[PDB]
């Protein structure tokens, strides 16, 4: 029995109801039913509808299921970019997405900020010939966010561009204005508290139409995971290929649970936990903020500079059945990353902070 | 509690140990651990090694994990075909794979047999400029197989071509001669008895080298799921993106179970069940063979023509806690499809046949 609580930024601690929901999945033989069955269609619709409700999506948006967020990066470029994209790059994830454009033979503009820093939109312009704008709400590697108010400044910079937001390590925390962007995506092993194995692509009419326009130009936009392919199946509560039904099932159940709290309720809970952690960092003799600009510090993946090795910190936390993440990549010995996801309770965070205060200081 | 036994050809009845293995997964927090952790590397290696052992793969082959078999169709063409492929097409799955080539801008040769029929290699030639040969060991839509002895005839028809075999609905039944082909693939929701959400691509040095050659020619071969990308990670017991750890875990456990029986043992078990079913079809007043040539009838997905509607058959079977598949597509009212996978026991098949004999005849 693994009793350790993981404050790691994805995969992470499973949403607390997942165990019982998985037992239900096994009992109901969710893993056995046909992906073409009425029962599967019901499972699909529950997850799709619950996301639309939780995220308050308008009628011009659709929800599509894929294998991973990384897959979604690829599909965005294949379906929606003929020649050029524009990317805000400030860390490892936003950088990799930018790199995909070139690997796929496209030309990408890059607006870059140093690792540990964010963006100041007043200073940013977007070339007119950029077809899409790729923003990262939460750069998980560095702990920097692009708040919704900043995201909202991009629409007028290039009115015709399709705006995509990576909220992989933050949704459902940000509350988007769906009229100012065109698409958001995530995968389920971060704030949704599921095992990895499912990506979710939320996209609007403008995105769909762009894919259809490229296909009409006799450009290949893919195969099974073209937007039209996925859309045709989504309209009958299905997927083109046999999907990860277990996760679609679990997602509908967890989102149901989330709806009982409400998205705003979860947001408040997220903020209360972040405040506990940040208050401790304000006076810690070991930890300091990994991101200088307080407005741009992530509420969901809190990155702290540390004078102590993360390995040493985790060794101290082990007897207390807790673990935090180490810094990303080359920061693995100089920062920690504390996941603050819905799966993490106030009491768990309280225990973490108290333990850190007492044993690390 | 869903107590019905599903003889459906994928998804299908879970391997009998899956329930307890899933409980272990939950207990060990397999869904929580990092995909970059030593523990994950161990899980990965167990699944990879067990497949190499079970399938008796030689040293020039590697095992790669993807999201689905359908994804693998796409990746084969992207990574390995510059201009032209060759496909044997005799049903819905083999047809769709063939269609992907054109959707991706390639030109595909098609060797076609009617639905319900198979191939006679003596009569088949492969153009020299075909870069790959795509064979389907088990055409799940029609219940027709291409036995290994027939598969083996292709190597000399085009020595330089890469030979790919779709064994999605049959592995581990066929026993391939790995020197006469270059790659095989499957997904886990058929004979491996897992919930859907994992594809497996087994490929050799020749396949790997072709991908590297195309990339060198300055052709895009993809992004996260290029062969080199996947290979680099496979060599450290990882994947490029966050994968379906639950299924990688379950796959290693089930393959462990399978190894205790042995692949040849499972083959004998498969044959014994098929014989029970086929003996009944020989004298049934309702069922007849969906495939005329006995040599080409599938041992894993048995297709029978039926004078009774599958819906009526299943209504009769319902009180007995069993179900069979209906015919594929336009055959949904005139054929049934009986899955005979490792998950189905001799006693279960015996119960099915006895019930059919007694109630249908």
């Amino acid at each position: 029995m693994n009793n350790k609580i993981y404050f790691t930024p994805g995969p992470s601690e499973l949403y607390p109801t997942v165990r019982q929901h998985m037992i239900t999945a096994l009992d109901e033989k969710i893993g056995v039913i046909s992906h073409r069955s009425k029962k599967f269609e019901e499972v699909y619709k529950t997850a799709s509808d619950n996301l639309k409700t939780l995220l308050e999506l308008p009628s011009n948006y659709e929800v599509l299921f894929l294998a991973s967020a990384t897959e979604i990066w690829e599909r965005i470029i294949q379906n929606c970019v003929e020649k050029k994209s524009f990317h805000c790059v400030n860390g490892s994830f936003s950088k990799r997405f930018y790199e995909f454009a070139g690997e796929l033979g496209r030309e990408a503009y890059k607006e870059e900020a140093a690792f540990g820093k964010g963006f100041y939109p007043a200073d940013i312009t977007v070339p007119a010939d950029a077809e899409i704008i790729c923003l990262t709400h939460n750069e998980t590697s560095s702990g920097v966010s692009m708040p919704v108010e900043d995201i909202n400044t991009f629409r007028d910079k290039n009115k015709d561009a399709l705006i995509f937001v990576d909220a992989v390590s933050s949704l459902p925390y940000p509350k988007f204005d769906w009229t100012k962007i065109d698409s958001v995506f995530f995968s389920v092993q971060k704030c949704f508290g599921l095992p990895a194995g499912l990506g979710v692509w939320i996209l609007n009419d403008r995105v769909i139409e762009k894919s259809k326009a490229l296909l009409a130009k006799r450009k290949s936009i893919g195969t099974y995971h073209t937007i039209p392919s996925m859309l045709e199946k989504a309209r009958v509560n299905q997927t083109p290929e046999t999907p990860n039904a277990m996760n679609i099932f679990l997602l509908g159940k967890v989102t149901g649970d989330m709806l009982q709290i409400s998205a705003d309720g979860i947001r408040k809970q997220t903020e209360e936990k972040a405040a506990l952690i940040n208050t401790y960092i304000e006076s810690s003799k070991v930890f300091s903020f990994g991101v200088e600009d307080a407005k741009l510090r992530s509420m969901t993946t809190i990155v702290a500079n540390t004078t102590m090795l993360p390995g040493e910190i985790n060794k101290i936390l082990e007897p207390f059945d807790m673990a935090v993440g180490a810094g990303y990549g080359s920061k693995k010995e100089t920062q920690i990353r504390i996941a603050n996801f819905p799966a993490h309770s106030l009491e768990q965070v309280h225990k973490l902070v108290q333990t850190l205060k007492e044993k690390i200081g």
